[PDB]
């Protein structure tokens, strides 16, 4: 599913998202548009490293979900990373919540660095009504 912006918004902030560990609405939005597009299906191969990223938030197989083929990977969040492909969001959201649980925090995504971190991020809640 490809979520539209403002029903992404809304969604979100029923599933208890805004102000999540000191995370703000409009920083997870940023985030899901910069890892896949509000687009729950996303799936990348790291060649790299042999892990996978999926869904929605683009979470990473060595740490956080199993897909069984991922070397020396752990399940932190218990999850099947097929779990992470559905179009209900419900279980991305909750693993997403455990990777920010994590020292790091919303750090942990690079792109949210490189793209949201220090921006103005109103534009990605404007007019949602949350
Ligand atoms: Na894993």
């Amino acid at each position: 599913k490809v979520f539209e912006r403002c029903e992404l918004a809304r969604t979100l902030k029923r599933l208890g998202m805004d102000g999540y560990r000191g995370i703000s609405l409009a920083n997870w939005m940023c985030l899901a548009k910069w890892e896949s597009g509000y687009n729950t299906r996303a799936v990348n191969y790291n060649a790299g490293d042999r892990s996978t990223d999926y869904g929605i938030f683009q979470i990473n197989s060595r740490y956080w979900c199993n897909d069984g083929k991922t070397p020396g990977a752990v399940n932190a969040c218990h999850l099947s990373c097929s779990a992470l492909l559905q179009d209900n969001i419900a279980d991305a959201v909750a693993c997403a919540k455990r990777v920010v649980r994590d020292p790091q925090g919303i750090r942990a995504w690079v792109a949210w660095r490189n793209r949201c971190q220090n921006r103005d991020v109103r534009q990605y809640v404007q007019g949602c009504g949350v």
